[PDB]
């Protein structure tokens, strides 16, 4: 038996680990799949792409097209629907009826072997014919045998009966196909819409209290879900709930010894009042929890819980399990680091004397969770966990619940990263920060738009507790402008840090990435109610912005994207589309001065001619433009960051 | 069982077909394992290749090392031994010995823990004197023990004892390797030395006769060889030896009707007097043919035969097998094309009817002629023939008869070319022909020697009779010579075809690439002695090029090749290497005008120092220059087409 086929269809993609593990979807979302499609001699081929669901359900007809000419690279539009594990095959196959038609074109008008060449065009469309289980489709093709074969009539004549429109769409719907050839099935997980599609909000109930009790409670921070819902996000992401503990505990700021009153790193987890299937005292009960989700649930947010796999020194597992760390020659444990960060407060897990026994509590440490209404994981730092651990605890948490989605924090080398998401992390952080230029900008999104999009969805979180980037350190409130815009329109999944939109930029110091008086050390109380009334919040435009991605279907998919040139390096420009929606955003990326240019539209690529001039809107204001190939802008920072345009029907 | 393994090795390269079909070498050859290895947390990782013969012997320890940092990317070369299917794997694994090293150097400087650490490197280095096997290996590691626990002497002292060279080289072939993990195997055939090199001649035996018998026979024919063995040529293709059709024979020059005494085109095979399995009446008999093959034997020469699986009209094959062909309705057999191309005097063959018995009888032929001593088959336009047909037949060939080389004369597509390589295809024809300007001759031989090659072996023919580039009717002589050393040198296997030694340059008309008067459709004698005499012959600079790859090694391979630049873009320089044998060569690409440029080598590259200065030979002359960074070469068209220089030990 051979390896290739009679019609040979090779390297199908999209392909993950050379099909050991599935690409991705969620349920709604199209992408293509493509071949290589060809054939001995000169014939034409045709090929389709066959996508089955869950049961095993092939779906509708789906023929491809050679993506450019003289490729053999051949490509289809699919969608992804209920979710599961799909499969798609390619299928190739000769086309004889329009190698026929390409001869006949060119010998009929030469007079040459007229009648043997109709009487071969009578005989396929005979066979078409047959297979086709229209009835009226039936009598079409049948008419235009008889035609064909009508010695009657002009060769010209009987050739044109053969070549109408009407027969053309039952053969588009119905092709006869040769020596039908298949590709070996390839793996598709098609995961819930969250997966792809959110908008992120991450804050620390602690800082949420009152002037009796600073820290706060889950109670008290309840209270600040609806002023989440309301600037539309979808899910909450609380750093670790559990208790901290007080063994090498840190001050503000990052000093090493905590003073009296200090509150401590939340990931150091653990102290003899619980560890991480426990709640910090301070924060309340369970039961605090469970009210904290149902409120939450209520204002239709979701919550993300932190799971970070490390340990204060005086967590539970230090004395109840030992061998889940490593251990010095005296006995001791090395402080975790990811140099030259030194995290003095906990201790990493080890994974190689006890593997089954972390696998068996992180899972039902999870599940713990899950049963109290936390379906989303952010994992922390997991690229200092075994990569074969996440597959294994992924594997499990996801064959009983399908829908839990883990969001994998790995700043760190390419490989590891892609290698994360490859092995079931549904969602990851990316270099997103770190990419501040318009080179920067497009040359990463045309990354994580492209091949990486079958296996990773990116979280554009425009900062963390633990990145502010010099870019709105130095831009002020108009940079956080522009990075709200980028994120929220350039990836599907996005998110911020509170205190993003009271525009906080205060740097640990000159060229840190760190807060000052950071959030992670200390509790930190904010006048929502007073930045609200002055004006110095950017939440309306946040606000705005998640209302534009509910309302346009292309800002809720990541896959199609196009950069359109402008002529001036600080301004870029760039479309999205799904369906009609077409969403087309003009970002000025200094946030110092005033920037015109022009931009210049791949009408095309829009979908339209290249004379042609559609209207847009500028969801931002409300102002309307009529546009075309070349368009004058004009974006003053503080004012105005960007267009943020939808193209009207 | 989870896909990553606890130290994660991915992407394993070569791989053809993702595992599917194998990798490919000859005996002798080196070429690079490469894999992306990498682990959690920050320490360090090693890895190395295990690479197995077909009895499953491993071969000797080889370490790879990162290819560039940063990129976890990492690489060794192997080098392939005796015939048959080997397997290769990539072992990854923790290095704590590299990790504890880096470490240690830092804290032992700096006063911290040093008891603590030098005690933790005492151990690392216990358990890998555990596994070395030599004593006295174990007694330099075992010194370095107790001299890392000795507390009675200074830190940096008790660490400096631990890196000394000698306890460095134990390690470097003995590594402590933790959590040791492999790929799954991957297929590699090794094939022997001529698949990979060999220098190649095609030429007409009929049109070496007498004066009394023009059409010459297999042993007039014979009186050629010792020539072409004088040239220091290995392979002689021979076009088709069979009977020649008579229905819709052609005349001279590609005209449609033959008259009286026209010889007509070999590729029309098959008349009432034989088939694919006999000889042309007027070369002689099967026995003639042996004497021809025997005495090629005596002279270093193999006999490679055209294998066109085609008829004439008058093949036996058309009465005996007519459900071979497709037939049109009016019972007609459309004759071959490969538009604009026209073949009216033969009939393709159709597959689909029964593919079982054409493959039977195919390989039957084949066996025949194995019987008589030959062992190469140039295959005739394989591409429009099915791709799985040739898969089939090659498998089943060398099944039995692994040394059979196959050579694809598919010049076509890229996808079609590639593909039929890796279905078994030792060899295949490539566009060299059309690759002529600096540009085109780095781009294409960068595709060869990269990625390619571990599924292709080109071979190199400057001329075909179906070939006469307008870069040699418009250039000449010194484009002949031109060529000829690129084709040499580039490649390990090249040819020509017989009157290329002459220069022959005359087009059927301006922008044709046929030979006027081309020999496929006539007898074509040729003055061999007074060309020699008269010295119109390149015949001396072919026997020169072909000897300097008989002495050195590096020319006998592909994948080693480094393009140097140039001031002058009709200047080109490049180098190939072998273990100590490297050969330089530079060559003007201008036929009509002397070029002077300045070669600029990477020294490194040569593995030199950049202020280094080696000295060359010149093959072509016996010249010696001192060349180093930066060289004055002058090269005059007809005195000099190039340098061709080794480096001298
Ligand atoms: O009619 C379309 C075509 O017309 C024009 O081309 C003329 C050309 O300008 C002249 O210079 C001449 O071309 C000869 C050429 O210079 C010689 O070098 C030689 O060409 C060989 C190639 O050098 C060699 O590589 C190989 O080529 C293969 C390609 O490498 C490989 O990519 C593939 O090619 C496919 C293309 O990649 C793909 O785009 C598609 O081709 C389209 C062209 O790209 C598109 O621009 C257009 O091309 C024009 C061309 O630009 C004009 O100058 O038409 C195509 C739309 O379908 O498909 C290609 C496959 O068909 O495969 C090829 C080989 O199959 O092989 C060739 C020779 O083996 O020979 C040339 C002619 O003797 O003449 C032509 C017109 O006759
Ligand atoms: O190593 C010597 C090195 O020293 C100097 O580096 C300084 C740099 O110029 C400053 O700009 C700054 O660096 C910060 C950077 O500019 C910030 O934007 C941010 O960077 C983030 C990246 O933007 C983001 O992409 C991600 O980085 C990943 C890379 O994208 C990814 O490709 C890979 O990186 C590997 C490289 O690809 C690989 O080539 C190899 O890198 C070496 C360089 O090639 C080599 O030239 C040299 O560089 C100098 C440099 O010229 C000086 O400026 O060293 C490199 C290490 O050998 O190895 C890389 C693997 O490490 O992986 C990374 C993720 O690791 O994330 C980063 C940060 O999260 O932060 C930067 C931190 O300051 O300051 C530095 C001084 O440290
Ligand atoms: O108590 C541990 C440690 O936490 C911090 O850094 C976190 C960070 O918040 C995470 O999101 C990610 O970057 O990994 C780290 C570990 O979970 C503090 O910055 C650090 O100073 C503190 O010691
Ligand atoms: O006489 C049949 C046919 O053969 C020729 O072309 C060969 C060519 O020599 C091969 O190198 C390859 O391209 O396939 C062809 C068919 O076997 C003649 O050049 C052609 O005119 C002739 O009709």
């Amino acid at each position: 038996p051979t390896v290739v086929g009679r019609i040979p269809v090779l390297d199908v993609r999209p392909v993950v680990q050379r099909g050991r593990r599935p690409a991705k979807a969620v349920t709604g979302e199209s992408f293509e799949v493509s071949a290589t499609v060809f054939r001995e001699g000169h014939d034409a081929v045709g090929a389709n792409v066959v996508l089955r669901d869950p049961r095993g359900r092939p779906g509708p007809w789906t023929p491809m097209r050679e993506l450019a000419p003289g490729t053999d690279r051949w490509g289809a539009t699919v969608t992804a629907g209920e979710t599961g594990t799909w499969s798609y095959t390619v299928e190739a196959w000769g086309d004889p009826v329009t190698t026929w038609r390409h001869h006949a074109r060119i010998k009929i008008p030469a007079g040459l072997d007229t009648d043997l060449v109709l009487e071969e065009g009578a005989r396929l469309y005979e066979r078409a014919a047959a297979d086709v289980p229209g009835r009226e489709d039936r009598r079409e093709l049948l008419a235009a045998v008889d035609a064909l074969r009508d010695e009657s009539r002009p060769a010209a004549s009987r050739l044109a009966a053969a070549l109408t429109p009407q027969v053309d769409a039952v053969l588009a719907r119905h092709p006869l196909r040769d020596l039908v050839t298949s590709s070996d099935p390839l793996p598709l997980l098609v995961e819930r819409e969250r997966a792809l599609y959110g908008a992120w909000y991450e804050f620390f109930p602690r800082s949420e209290g009152t002037p009796h009790t600073p820290h706060g409670t889950f109670r008290t921070a309840a209270r600040r879900l609806p002023a989440i819902a309301a600037m539309g996000f979808d899910v909450v992401y609380l750093p670790p709930i559990h208790p901290i503990g007080t063994t090498h505990r840190k001050g503000r700021n990052n000093t090493l010894s905590a003073t009296g009153d200090d509150v401590g790193v939340p990931w150091a987890i653990g102290s003899p009042e619980g560890g991480h299937d426990s709640i910090h005292p301070a924060l309340g009960t369970l039961d605090d929890f469970d009210h904290f989700v149902t409120e939450a649930g209520k204002l239709g947010l979701e919550i993300a819980l932190d799971f970070a796999l490390q340990c204060s020194p005086d967590h539970p597992w230090v004395h109840k399990h030992p061998e889940w760390f490593h251990h010095r020659p005296d006995g001791t444990i090395a402080h975790a680091e990811n140099p030259p960060k030194k995290y003095q407060d906990i201790y990493p897990i080890a994974f190689d004397a006890d593997p089954d026994g972390l696998a068996t509590e992180t899972v039902r440490i999870l599940r713990h969770w899950m049963d109290h209404g936390v379906r989303i994981f952010r994992v922390d730092n997991p690229h200092t966990k075994p990569v074969a651990f996440w597959e294994r605890v992924i594997a499990d948490i996801n064959g009983t619940d399908p829908d839990v989605i883990f969001l994998a924090e790995a700043f760190t080398r390419p490989a590891m990263m892609a290698t994360l998401a490859q092995i079931g992390f549904q969602q990851s952080y990316t270099y997103f920060t770190w990419r501040n230029t318009k080179q920067e900008l497009t040359e990463y999104l045309t990354e994580l738009s492209g091949e990486a999009a079958s296996y990773m969805r990116p979280n554009f979180f425009a900062n963390t507790p633990d990145i502010l980037h010099a870019y709105l350190q130095h831009g002020g409130r108009p940079a956080f402008e522009v990075r709200a815009v980028l994120a929220a329109t350039l990836s599907p999944t996005w998110g911020i840090y509170s205190g993003y939109e009271l525009c906080e930029n205060t740097p640990l110091r000159e060229g840190s990435e760190e807060y000052l008086d950071s959030e992670k050390y200390q509790l930190k109380p904010r006048d929502w109610t007073r930045a609200a009334r002055e004006g110095t919040t950017i939440a309306p435009l946040v606000t705005r912005l998640n209302t534009i991605r509910r309302e346009n279907p292309a800002l809720r998919q990541l896959r199609d994207l196009h950069f359109h040139p402008t002529d001036k390096e600080e301004v870029i420009a760039y479309s999205k589309r799904q369906g009609s929606n077409t969403v087309l955003v003009v970002v000025n990326l200094d946030p110092r001065h005033t920037q015109e240019a022009t931009v210049s539209l791949d009408m095309p690529q829009l979908g339209l001619d290249w004379h042609e001039s559609v209207p847009v809107r500028d969801e931002l204001t409300g102002e309307t433009y009529h546009w075309g190939r070349a368009n004058y802008v004009r974006l003053e920072p503080g004012r105005t960051p960007a267009h943020v345009c939808t193209v009207l029907r």
